C-alpha cells in the first residue's frame, strides 16, 4: 500500500497546509474560521473557485480530526488544586482511576462498556463536569439538538454524544440498545464498509434511575439488565457549592495531564473483570499526593 | 477489434495510472482511500477539476475489479494440516478439497442454475466464521441486512457477493427471492443495460432453520419447497466449537484455496455432471494422504 | 439544399471520427464501450469535456444508425446447410419469402402491416428465431422490461419492439392498436415513423381480455395489422441459440434471388401467411 | 338427538306451510313470488309482520333447499333426447357423463369439484352450461360479481358458473381453494367448523385456462395445481344454427334415464380421477343409443 507519486503543484501544497493548519488551531467551523481569521476567509471567497476550497478543506479536516488522530492526543498537553480532582474526592471516588478510565474510553477501548452514565440529585455538578469533556474534543453533538422522533442521527463525525437530562423510551428502546453499546449504526454499514467500528463515546447525566423503560403510562423493566451491561454508574450523591463555576479545558487538560503518568497496573486489575458500578476511594491504595 | 486511434496527454496517462493503482490496492471506497493514502486525497479534493476525477476513479475501478477479472484471480495467491478452515471442515465432517473447488466454481459463476450455498446447523457452531471469511477476500460484497426491511435487493448489481445472515423468505418477496437465487438479472438490469441477459451475483447463506419453508401470515407454507431446491447447495454444521478459534483472516482462505486449484480435479468432475441438492461428506478412502 | 460553410477544428474533426467509428462497431451502450474498448474509455472520462462527448457521440451514433441509414443494410453481409433455412422447412413455410418479407417489414413497407406474429404450441422454437433477429439489428427494445401499466414507454429510437408471450389488455388495447399498426404516437407528433413489432405467444392473441371475461370486439381491427405464422412441430433440444450470421447468410441469401414472386402475394397482403409451393421451391433448397 | 317438546300455535303452523310451499315450487325470489302468486304478496305486505314473515320465509326456504335436500332430487325412447345428441357429436358416452354430473353436483368427486368446457365458438359450450344451472334451484353467475373480488356471495348458490373465464394472477390464489371445493374461511370462521358449504364450479371458455396471466405475459406456475383439480371436455366439433335454448325439462329425462342404468362402469374410472374425460367407446356404448 505505498503511497501514489502524484507530484502536485504549488495551489495544491499551499491548500494542504491550510488544511493542516485548520486541525492544529482547531478551526472546525466556518463560524469559528469567521472568528479567528477573517482576512483569510475574505480573500477566500473573492471567487467561486476560491469559495469551494473552503467546504472541501473543512471536511477534510473534520475527517482527520476523527479518524486519523487518536483523540486522547487532543486531551493529554499544584494537582492538589485541581477543581475536578477536588470534585471527584467530594463524592468519595478515586480520581486517578476516573482518569485513567476516561482516557481508555474515550479512545473506545473499553469494550462493550461504551457510555458512562452520572446520576443523582440536582445540583451537584453532573452537567458542569460533562460539558467540560465535551468542550474538549474536537467536535461534540447533543441528543437534545436532534429531532424528537429521530434524536439519533447526525451520529457520524462526532467524537461525543452528549445526552443531556435522557429518558429512554420503548419507542426507540432498540436504536439506544445499538448505539449505547458501541455498536455501528445500518448507516456506516451501507456506506463505509461492512461491519465497521467507529461508533461513538456517550455520556449521560440523570436525575433518575434511566434503567426503567417508560411505554405508554407504564414504567416496566424487560431491558434493565441489558442496559446495565453497557454502562458504569456514578453516584453524584454530595451537593457542590454554589460559587464554584463552570470547568474549562485548563482544568480537565491538567486533571488529564496527571493521571496518565502513573503505573496502568491499579486500573489494569480492575479491567480484567468490568462491573456495573464504579469503586469507591480505598485508603489502601489512594495516591500519595492525594493523601 | 481495432481500438479507436487516439492519443492521451499527460493528465489523461496519469488519470489511468490512477485507475490501475486503485484496482491493485482494493481500495473502492471514499473512506478506504483515506485510511490508504491521506496524501493523494488531499491533493485531488484541493480543486474542483480532482473532485470529479475521484469519483470518475472509483466508478471506474469498482467496475475493472467486478466486471472485467475474474473474482477468483482475488482469491487465489500470486503447513497444510494446519489451517484453521480444513480442520472447521474437518470438524463438520467434510472434504476440505471439494469444498475449496467448488467455490472457484460458485464464485466464477460457472455453476450454472445452482448459484447459491446454504449453510444449516445450530448455533456457535462457526457458520457464521466462515461466511465471513470468504467475503473479506472478494473485492466488494453486500449484505442483506443492510437494505431496507420491504426492499432487500437494493444495490445487489455491481457486487462480488451478497451475504444473507440468519435470514428467512417470507412469502411477500419470495417472487424476488428466486430471481437472485436464481442467477437471473432483475428486469431493470436488461433495460439499463440493454441486454436480454447479464450474469447473476453469488449468494451465501446462513441459517439456524430450514428456509425451503416460506412465512405466509402465521402460518408456514412448503409450496414454494420444490423451486428452492435446485437453486441451493446445503451444508450442515452439526458440530459445536470451543471458543479457541478466533475469527478467520483473508490469509487462511487464501491458502486453503491456493492448495484446492493445484490438486486434481477428477473428484469434482465427477458430482458436476449432475449437480445434486445434498453436498456430499466425507469419503474415507478418497481423502488425499496431504489431509489424512 | 446547400450545406452550411461552417470549419471545424482538430478537436471537431475527431469528435465527428469518434461518432463514424461508434456507428460503425455497433457501439451504442456504456457497457459496450467499457467491454470493447476500455482504454478510450477510460481517457475519455478524465474531466467533464471528455465526458460530455461520450454522451453526445452516443446519442449521435444512435440517431445515424437508426434514422439515417436503412435497417437491412445492418443485416446484409451452402444455404441448405443453415440451421433457419431447415427450421422453416420444418414447419413447411418458404424460408425465400419469409426472408424476403422480414426485410420489407423491417424496412416499413409492408403498409399498415407492421407487425408479425408467431404462434403454435410451447416449446417449438419461436422465441429462439425472434430472439436472433432482435441481436442483428443495431438497437431492440422488450415490451417485457417496460412498466406493467406502461408498456410503451422508450419506443422512438428502437430498431425493433420484441413482445415475448404477451397478452393484450382492454384497458390499454387502445394504445396497441396504433403501434401495431405503425401509426406514430402524438408525443411523437407534437415534438417533432412507426418501429416494427414482433409478437411470439401460445394462444390467440387477437382474444383480447376485458375483466375477468374474454371478449371479441376488437378481433377484427388486430388482424389487418399483423400477419400469422404457424411453428407447430416441436424442436430438438440440440439445436441451441441461434447466431447472428445464421441470420445474416440467410437474409443475404434471399436477397439476391428474383424478387417478382413476394411482389405477387404483396398485391394483397392476407392476414394468414401462405405455405410452401412445391412447385415453387429452389433447386438449391432441396 | 330428540327434537323439543315445545308446540306451535296455529299461526306458526301457517308460517311452516308456507316454508315447504315455496321449497315445492321453487320459489326463491321477490320477483318469482310476484310473478306466480300476487294475492299472497299483496296479502303478506299489509303490515310489518307480513313483510318480515316473507323474507323469514325466503331465507328458511333458501336454506332447506340448499342444504337439508341432495341437490339431485330437483333434478329427478331416449335417443329423441336433444342432450343426448349434442354429446355424441362431441364425441363423449352420454350415459358415462350425466353419472358422473349427478356425483359431481353431489359433491362425491372428492378433490375434483370443477368442470371445463372447451372447444370453438358457437358449439354449444355456453347452451349446456346454462340449461344445467336452470335445472338447479339457485345457480351464482362470476360474471355478476365485481371484478375484484369475483367470489363474492358465493355461499348459498347450489352452482357457480363462469363463462368465458380467464384467471389472472392476483386473484389466482382464491381460485385455487375455491375451484377445488375447498371450503373458504369466511364460513369457516363463521359456521365454526373447518369444512362445511361445499360449491360445484362450471367453467366454459373458448381459450386455455391452464395458463395465468400475470402483468402482460403469460405464466405456467399454477398450470399443475389447477389440472388437479378440474375436468376437461372438448366440444371440438360444429353445432346448427338453431339448437334451440335447453330447457329444464330436457336435462331432467336425461339425467333420470342415466341414474336409472348400471352403474357399475362408473366407479372403476372413479378409482383415479383422469385429467382428460374419456372419449367414446363404441364397444360399451348401451345398446339403446347404438
Ligand atoms: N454558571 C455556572 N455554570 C456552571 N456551573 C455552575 C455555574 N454556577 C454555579 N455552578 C456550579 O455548578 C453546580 C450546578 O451546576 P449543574 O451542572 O447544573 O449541576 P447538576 O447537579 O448536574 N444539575 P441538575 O441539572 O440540576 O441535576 C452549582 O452547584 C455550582 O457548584
Ligand atoms: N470476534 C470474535 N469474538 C468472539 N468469538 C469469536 C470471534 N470470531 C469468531 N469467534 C468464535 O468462533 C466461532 C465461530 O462461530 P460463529 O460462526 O459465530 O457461529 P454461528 O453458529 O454462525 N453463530 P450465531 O451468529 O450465534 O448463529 C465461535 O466459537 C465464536 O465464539
Ligand atoms: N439457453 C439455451 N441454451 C441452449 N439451447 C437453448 C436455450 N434456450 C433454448 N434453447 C433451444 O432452443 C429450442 C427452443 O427454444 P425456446 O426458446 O424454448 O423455444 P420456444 O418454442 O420459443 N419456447 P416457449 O418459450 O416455450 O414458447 C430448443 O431446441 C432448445 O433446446
Ligand atoms: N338464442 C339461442 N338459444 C339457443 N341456441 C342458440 C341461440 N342462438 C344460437 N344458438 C345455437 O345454439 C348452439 C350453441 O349456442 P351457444 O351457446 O351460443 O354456443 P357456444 O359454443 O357455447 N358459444 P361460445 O360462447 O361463443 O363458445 C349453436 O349452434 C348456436 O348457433
Ligand atoms: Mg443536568
Ligand atoms: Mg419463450
Ligand atoms: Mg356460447
Amino acid at each position: 500500500v505505498v503511497p501514489f507519486n502524484g507530484k502536485g503543484t504549488k495551489a495544491s501544497i499551499k491548500f494542504q497546509t491550510m488544511v493542516n493548519w485548520l486541525c492544529e488551531n482547531r478551526v472546525f467551523t466556518e463560524d469559528k474560521w469567521k472568528l479567528v481569521d477573517f482576512n483569510q476567509y475574505t480573500l477566500l471567497s473573492s471567487s467561486h473557485s476560491g469559495s469551494f476550497q473552503i467546504q472541501s478543506a473543512l471536511k477534510l479536516a473534520i475527517y482527520k480530526a476523527t479518524n486519523l488522530v487518536p483523540t486522547s492526543t487532543f486531551l493529554l498537553h499544584c494537582i492538589k488544586d485541581n477543581k475536578i480532582v477536588k470534585l471527584l474526592l467530594c463524592q468519595n471516588y478515586d480520581p486517578l482511576l476516573v482518569g485513567q478510565h476516561v482516557l481508555k474510553w474515550i479512545d473506545k477501548k473499553c469494550g462493550k462498556k461504551n457510555t458512562l452514565w452520572f446520576y443523582g440529585p440536582p445540583s451537584t455538578g453532573k452537567t458542569n463536569l460533562a460539558m467540560a469533556i465535551a468542550k474538549s474534543v474536537p467536535v461534540y453533538g447533543m441528543v437534545n439538538w436532534n429531532n424528537e422522533n429521530f434524536p439519533f442521527n447526525d451520529v457520524a463525525g462526532k467524537s461525543l454524544v452528549v445526552w443531556d437530562e435522557g429518558i429512554i423510551k420503548s419507542t426507540i428502546v432498540e436504536a439506544a440498545k445499538a448505539i449505547l453499546g458501541g455498536q455501528p449504526t445500518r448507516v456506516d454499514q451501507k456506506m463505509r464498509g461492512s461491519v465497521a467500528v467507529p461508533g461513538v463515546p456517550v455520556v449521560i447525566t440523570s436525575n433518575g434511575d434511566i434503567t426503567f423503560v417508560v411505554s405508554g403510562n407504564t414504567t416496566t423493566t424487560v431491558h434493565a439488565k441489558a442496559l446495565k451491561e453497557r454502562m458504569v454508574k456514578l453516584n453524584f450523591t454530595v451537593r457542590c457549592s454554589p460559587d464554584m463555576g463552570l470547568l474549562t479545558e485548563a482544568d480537565v487538560q491538567q486533571w488529564l495531564t496527571w493521571c496518565n503518568a502513573q503505573s496502568w497496573d491499579h486500573y489494569e486489575n480492575w479491567a480484567i473483570n468490568y462491573t456495573f458500578d464504579f469503586p469507591g476511594i480505598n485508603a489502601d491504595a489512594l495516591h500519595p499526593d492525594l493523601q
